[PDB]
């Protein structure tokens, strides 16, 4: 067991092993509070996330367990990973705080797109990295569900990592419509929206609400065709969709004029209304647009990920204990 030391900063209290020094707040949302630190064992600057109210309800405790299970499984250069996880508690009985440690990342893709216009070559590398990480995530039968620029960490090297594995601007239309059975291609839709924004410097679908969001989408990709309509089981959604005035599919070559024609072709394959027809992450990596980065031997898949716990109905204390088990059993990656 390490030696811990206590400290208060930004109201929130932090008790961390002495190996982590020079803590300074970096940014806090609803998830938790993040500090940048200097890791004396490795010499790296790290980000330390303290979970907030990790066991406030069965919802929180299950979420805490799910987060820790995911983070311990992710081992990929383009997916945020765990350098360390610790709790100051010496026993399950006092266990109530959970800290996570990862490499410090400078910015997110939102601060980069908003701070400068990116050349077509930068878009290639950035989107390539997203797709490489997405192929790994999807190979484990995991859907991100909330891909957007502020969820993509990037450093001054332009190396990118997916995090969290208006948000509505990037959600697939079938979600906008409440389809109960969306698949992993919902993430491909988000990547298309992100890629369009990097090329044009403007949000592709800046909807003011879910209804306007869908209107904007159909304006570009067109109203559903007969084959897609045959696939909608919700009688109210089918009724609503058919009641809409019919819109044609726009020519992206005109909408994204001046953009790389290879980029335009890939956008066409990602921003397809019928999710059955969207390009997968693996297929997208092989697209000519990424010829200068694509390496079929260096685009790995993930080990099987057991998600069975998701359908389990347990007490807060059992989720708490299972989270504790996962904290204790952690093995740090190879230095
Ligand atoms: C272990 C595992 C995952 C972790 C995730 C975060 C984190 N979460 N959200 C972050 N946001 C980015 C901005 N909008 C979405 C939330 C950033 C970051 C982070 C990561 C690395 N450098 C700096 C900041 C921070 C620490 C982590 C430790
Ligand atoms: F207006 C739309 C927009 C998107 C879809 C859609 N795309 N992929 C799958 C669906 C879908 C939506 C609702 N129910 C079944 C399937 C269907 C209609
Ligand atoms: F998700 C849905 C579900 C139902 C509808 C709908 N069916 N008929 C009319 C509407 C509708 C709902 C909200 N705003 C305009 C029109 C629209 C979206
Ligand atoms: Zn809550």
């Amino acid at each position: 067991r390490p030696t811990f030391y206590r400290q208060e900063l930004n109201k929130t209290i932090w008790e961390v092993p002495e190996r982590y020094q020079n803590l300074s707040p970096v940014g806090s949302g609803a998830y938790g509070s993040v500090c940048a630190a200097f890791d004396t064992k490795t010499g790296l600057r790290v980000a330390v996330k303290k979970l907030s109210r990790p066991f406030q309800s069965i919802i929180h405790a299950k979420r805490t367990y799910r987060e820790l299970r995911l983070l311990k499984h992710m081992k990929h250069e383009n997916v945020i990973g765990l350098l360390d996880v610790f709790t100051p508690a010496r026993s399950l009985e006092e266990f109530n705080d959970v800290y996570l440690v990862t490499h410090l990342m400078g910015a997110d893709l939102n601060n980069i797109v908003k701070c400068q216009k990116l050349t077509d070559d930068h878009v290639q590398f950035l989107i390539y990295q997203i797709l490489r990480g997405l192929k790994y995530i999807h190979s484990a039968d995991i859907i991100h569900r909330d891909l957007k620029p502020s969820n993509l960490a990037v450093n001054e090297d332009c190396e990118l990592k997916i995090l969290d594995f208006a948000t509505r601007w990037y959600r697939a239309p079938e979600i906008m419509l409440n389809w109960m059975h969306y698949n992993q291609t919902v993430d491909i839709w988000s990547v298309g929206c992100i890629m369009a924004e990097l090329l044009t410097g403007r949000t592709l679908f800046p909807g003011t609400d879910h209804i306007d969001q869908l209107k904007l989408i159909l304006r570009l990709v067109g109203t559903p065709g007969a084959e897609l309509l045959k696939k909608i089981s919700s009688e109210s959604a089918r009724n609503y969709i058919q009641s809409l005035t019919q819109m044609p599919k726009m020519n992206f070559a005109n909408v994204f004029i001046g953009a790389n024609p290879l980029a335009v072709d890939l956008l066409e394959k990602m921003l397809v209304l019928d999710s059955d027809k969207r390009i997968t992450a693996a297929q997208a990596l092989a697209h000519a647009y990424f010829a200068q980065y694509h390496d079929p031997d260096d685009e790995p898949v993930a080990d099987p990920y057991d998600q069975s716990f998701e359908s389990r109905d347990l007490l807060i204390d059992e989720w708490k204990s299972l989270t504790y088990d996962e904290v204790i059993s952690f093995v740090p990656p190879p230095l």
